[PDB]
């Protein structure tokens, strides 16, 4: 076929990523830890972060083989964060994607350890499976992944989110600070690691970072819009529409997507798939 | 002073390591996560793994400045492992080194996350603070650290240790398999990362791996001897072998560790002495 079909693009990339994730975890002694990591890693989902990494790598002149190990590592980090998030000490969720959570299947101890194992493996896998990368670029990917996961990124965001729970003084600024850390850091890492592997300039990286921060926040604002309008069709937690109103929330979500698209215009037409992904993810949230 | 004094050597290396760990974590928002990571990282202790890393790097022709960031990363990883091990889902310890455990101070949620934050920071720190390393050697250190922590190392060891509880078929070989994963991988990583940074040969690295595996197992045998002589169900070296055979095995392992490093010449004397010193202090701190 000759016509770019975004749904098909995303389906093909998801298939490549899921085959690589499956192959990445060969069961060995002790089999339980591999089974528990695979239970969460291979559970499906959109695979957005690996897809963003591959797509940004290609945009900057790299190839899928260069990006794929780091793409897998990003999904291992994402997966670890969900395993830890679901625990009884954290969100205490029995189900995820309509299936029992890792700790409800294997125990809290095994779930904690499966998350730790996935986070360690992300770093190992980037190095062992990208021997063709420029070594200084690969070291920059490792530094970015460490910074992204830790107290200045995802883990800091998880702490900011826990601190907000049940508070009565939440503002839009407080929510945005949570989101930039809890989801924005890892979305930024997904596009920036792909770009770094391909040798992108600082200027190119700054445009991709603006794209990633904007789509991350837009996705959160849209999720809040759909939550409050489902409640319209039907503990206390403030949301963008509860704090700002639905009109202002809708205008902010649209502005953020528009700014993400404008951020990538200077790449030229090569940026069209990343620009399309921004609008597509939002449109699918409204349809699903 | 002209006499090599191991205790003084260790005190000076511990002071360098502790100053670097303290400087590594500047409090920022959210303050609680930095407070929780600092609480466990800066709790003191022997700092064995960072000191092994610096000592092995120096043995192989490297220096403290080359090794120090990796040494700090090893102690961040060690610290994470203890935070997670203490949790109510795992050992459920209220105290460590006579002080409240991380989750008793900050809560289980913050403790889990402080562990995750320390493991992430280990990899960041190694890369950002070692610009003078050969980049391929530094990548080999990163791969070694990730393999050491995960399913083929420490986390696999933690799972093998849980699986051993309340079993009747544990053998000395099965117990040794637990220990080589749960503590041996990280002790081996401590000396091998220092050696890799310095450009050690494969032959040198194989000797340091033998040293590390032997001291790690000796430390575990000695811990079991001291526990049973002070006295969830778990077999131990003395419960499986008897005390006489356990004592002979602990001595043999220390002897083998010392012999493993003889071919380096007198430069290996500090590492050789650390093996005997750690055992001697365990008996004295019993
Ligand atoms: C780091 C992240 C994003 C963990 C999941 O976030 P939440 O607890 O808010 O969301 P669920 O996926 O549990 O609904
Ligand atoms: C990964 C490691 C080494 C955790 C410590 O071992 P255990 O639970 O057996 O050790 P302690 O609690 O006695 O410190
Ligand atoms: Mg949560
Ligand atoms: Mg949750
Ligand atoms: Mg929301
Ligand atoms: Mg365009
Ligand atoms: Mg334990
Ligand atoms: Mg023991
Ligand atoms: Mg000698």
């Amino acid at each position: 076929r000759t016509d770019f079909d975004l749904a098909q693009y995303l389906q093909v990339k998801k298939g490549v990523v899921e085959a690589a994730l499956d192959s990445s975890l060969a069961i060995a002694r002790p089999e339980k830890i591999y089974e528990a990591m695979r239970y969460s890693l291979l559970a499906g989902g959109k695979r957005l972060r690996p897809i963003l990494c591959i797509t940004a790598c290609e945009l900057c002149g790299g190839d899928e083989a260069l990006a794929l190990p780091t793409a897998c590592a990003l999904e291992m980090i994402h997966t670890m964060s969900l395993i830890h998030d679901d625990l009884p000490s954290m969100d205490n969720d029995d189900f995820r994607r309509g299936k029992p959570t890792n700790h409800k299947v294997y125990g809290e101890d095994i779930a904690i350890l499966a998350g730790d194992g996935l986070l360690a493996y992300a770093f190992e896998y980037v190095v062992t499976h990208t021997p063709q990368a420029d070594p200084q670029a690969l070291l920059q990917v490792i530094a970015r992944l460490g910074r992204t996961v830790g107290a200045a990124g995802l883990v800091g965001g998880q702490v900011l989110d826990l601190e907000s729970e049940g508070r009565t003084d939440i503002t839009p600024e407080t929510l945005t600070f949570i989101h930039t850390h809890k989801t924005g850091a890892l979305l930024e890492a997904s596009v920036l690691t792909g770009a770094i592997l391909a040798g992108a300039t600082g200027e190119q990286q700054q445009r991709l970072a603006r794209y990633a921060q904007n789509i991350g926040l837009a996705f959160q604002v849209v999720d809040d819009i759909l939550d409050i309008t489902a409640t319209q069709e039907e503990a206390q937690k403030a949301t963008y529409p509860s704090l700002l109103g639905l009109e202002a929330s809708r205008a902010q979500a649209q502005s953020l997507i528009d700014q993400a698209i404008v951020a990538l215009e200077p790449f030229g037409p090569s940026a069209e798939p990343l620009q399309a992904i921004a609008e597509y993810i939002v449109a699918r949230k409204y349809l699903e």
